């Protein structure tokens, strides 16, 4: 790129080869998942938990076969829990890329072991988001998966945009990121110095600075258009919202988890359950 320093640059690069090497864009090696079936105010708030995330799922034989599910509408029963099993599979998947991602990156590898996991639980929730949405088409609201895709059902628009996880995928489509952008939202929201647990913070927050200072001078250096001004602030901004997400939909997942189980064991892992 221009105007970069070459330390800039090298960590660009670790963070793109780390991308290019734990994101399967195609999802070929997501497997073996389970499928939903064929054929008293916890409830009501897990009521309202479930129905925030609706969205039919197509699976796309390499045959050229396609299977379709819609699916049900809230009347009162466990139906509300039968795509659980498979999302639990597709955010495990997912999780394992971001892990593996972390791990791949000098920067995280030179942390402490405790500040390492810290950090992976903090974010991990933030990081998957972030790669999902390289794959949202925002003209058909729908994440494209490889030969798996996910679909919002049909209020319209308007309405669908005030649930908000969301709102975030359609906002953070419209700045139309390039990748390396992309790789450093997701370096800025592993090394947040402020989670749980984390000791290094003052290591981790330099880092943290030294990768915001890397993505606002890219900017300056590869996007001198109006349509672009002030996007370094926007991203940022969009990246406290997603911490604001993260911190809702782990609230929703231990209701949920609290009264159906469904938290596959490395999901209880990241999110602190012990299994007693
Ligand atoms: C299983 C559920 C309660 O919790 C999660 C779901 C997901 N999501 N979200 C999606 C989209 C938004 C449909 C692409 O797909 C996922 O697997 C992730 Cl990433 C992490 C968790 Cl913990």
């Amino acid at each position: 790129v221009q105007g970069l320093t070459e330390e800039q640059r090298m960590m660009i690069r670790e963070l793109m080869d780390a991308q290019m090497k734990t994101f399967d864009t195609t999802f070929s090696h997501f497997k073996n998942f389970r499928l939903p079936g064929v054929l008293a105010a916890k409830w009501s708030q897990v009521r309202k938990d479930l129905c925030s995330l609706k969205v039919s799922l197509q699976l796309r034989g390499e045959d050229g076969s396609v299977w379709n599910y819609k699916p049900p509408a809230d009347s009162g029963g466990k139906e509300i829990f039968s795509l659980l099993p498979h999302m639990a599979d597709m955010s495990t998947y997912m999780f394992k890329g971001i892990i593996s991602f972390a791990k791949v990156i000098s920067y995280f590898r030179d942390l402490p072991i405790e500040d390492q996991i810290s950090l992976l639980k903090g974010a991990a929730f933030e990081l998957c988001q972030l790669r999902f949405n390289t794959v949202f088409n925002a003209e058909t609201g729908t994440w494209e998966c490889g030969r798996l895709s996910y679909c919002l059902e049909d209020g319209g628009f308007q309405q669908l945009l005030l649930e908000p996880m969301l709102k975030f995928h359609y906002m953070l489509k419209k700045l139309q990121l390039h990748e390396e952008e992309y790789v450093l939202m997701q370096a800025i929201s592993l090394f947040s110095p402020d989670r749980p647990g984390v000791l290094q913070h003052r290591v981790v927050d330099q880092l943290q600075e030294q990768f915001a200072i890397t993505l606002k001078s890219y900017i300056e250096c590869n996007r001198p258009q109006p349509a672009h001004r002030f996007l370094f602030l926007k991203i940022m901004a969009m990246l406290t919202e997603l911490r604001s997400i993260n911190a809702q939909h782990t609230q929703r997942l231990l209701r949920i988890q609290d009264i159906h189980p469904f938290a596959t064991p490395l999901m209880q892992e990241l999110f602190g359950i012990t299994g007693s």
